[PDB]
């Protein structure tokens, strides 16, 4: 419903704006980058001892 | 001379006797205490 007001209230080019902003920004961090940086912290090793 | 034997000799029994029973188990665990802040092998 949202995707829908947002298109059809758009300029011709800016529907080019719209596509590249929803298939790629949002798609690739969401379904596949997010759980890329999962264990950012758990998996940081570090050569020490020291608390 | 006087320094010649009794100096000299009781001064060398004196390092002697440091040594073994004195100094010997001060460093008797000079690497098993050794601690170093790491992880590497």
């Amino acid at each position: 419903t949202i995707l829908g007001g947002v298109n059809k209230h758009s300029t011709s080019i800016g529907k080019i704006w719209l596509t590249v902003l929803f298939i790629f920004r949002i798609m690739i961090l969401v379904v596949a980058a997010k759980e890329v940086w999962g264990d950012e912290q758990a998996d940081f090793v570090c050569n020490t001892l020291q608390p």
